């Protein structure tokens, strides 16, 4: 039925950074640190970026998608609105919460507008019912109904994200294109141990951090 | 080694629309047909870029990734510096030869500039004596060196200079971005067809289109 999709293919091109899903929410805490004069260089922008997805990203975002996409594989819709709820509750302020229901919901929208794509009976429900759906349960709701492997979809949504926060600090600090290439090297390393952080963490420690 | 690199993640990265080596030279072929009012709409320009995709982007760029890529692994520095001047000598207008030629430059330079990345013996001494490099020759050599597997490496590269050149039909013709994704949807078995017939291909096919 999606004979005619590659799944291979299809992981590129919704993580694309021109992928349509309106516009972006993570260059928030950044521009504020830069007016504190805390992040005004190479260095201490990959301090930053390294503190990030080790509190924040990885303890609602990543491990989100990977509480979804497990429930997912499970049908079991409940758990999603319930991780939904969680991270709801831990967002603030109403900006940022607004945001990332906006983000979600484009996320949903622009699969949905692609008629040629079937996303499955599970998928579609989950789209009908979601409050609260943010960029990452979104995507590990869709991951796992076209039986995209956990660890690939994780990587290629970390770099994506990471990739657009390194693109926001190149220009808000502002950083060299070759800074910007730098640091996206040396945070290969964080990657891997974030991945692997993200598959022993369970639905205890979502936004804990 | 390069203990600390991920080929998974540096792959990504090279591909990325933000690895600063410069705009793609697509966009040189496409403004005719627009004026001329030939690619109207999401049809006629899914027609355009099939054409495109299976002429001369597949039996110049393609191939010729393939074949440096190939000689790479055979250590046969001759062969790839034959591939660049059959390229180099076959390519006109002027300006466009002018073009490719930094792109290809700009790719290695900017792998160049990440010393913590140790690109071998063997992509040091192409890099030394490339005369006229381009993105997917240096691409190929690149790919190699690092023993990442030939379709892979050619998924993602096709991948990212076609997101390049339907953003710009949508920024030219123009499209709405959903009409955007649906080409790239529509797109996904013609770009296996075109990597299946990328294997087939050898230097006598080589700029034939």
């Amino acid at each position: 039925n999606n004979a005619h999709v590659d799944n291979e293919f299809l992981i590129l091109q919704v993580n694309d950074a021109v992928f349509p899903i309106g516009s972006y929410t993570h260059s928030f805490g950044l521009e504020t640190y830069i007016q504190q004069k805390k992040v005004t260089n190479k260095e201490s922008a990959l301090e930053y970026l390294k503190a990030n997805l080790s509190s924040q990203f990885l303890y609602t975002e990543m491990l989100s998608l990977k509480l979804t996409y497990e429930s997912a594989l499970q049908q079991d819709l409940k758990k999603i609105l319930g991780v939904e709820e969680v991270i709801m509750l831990s967002t603030s302020p109403m900006e940022l919460r607004l945001a990332n229901q906006k983000l979600g919901n484009r996320f949903i929208k622009t699969l949905q507008a692609m008629n040629e794509l079937d996303m499955g009976e599970f998928f579609n429900a989950y789209a009908q019912k979601t409050k609260d759906p943010t960029h990452a349960t979104s995507y590990g709701v869709f991951a796992a109904s076209l039986g995209i492997e956990l660890k690939k979809a994780l990587r290629h949504y970390l770099y994506a994200q990471t990739s657009n926060m390194v693109i926001n600090c190149v220009k808000s600090v502002p950083l060299s294109q070759n800074d910007g290439q730098k640091i996206l090297l040396s945070l290969q390393s964080p990657f891997n141990q974030l991945i692997e952080k993200t598959l022993e963490l369970d639905e205890s420690h979502l936004c804990t951090a």
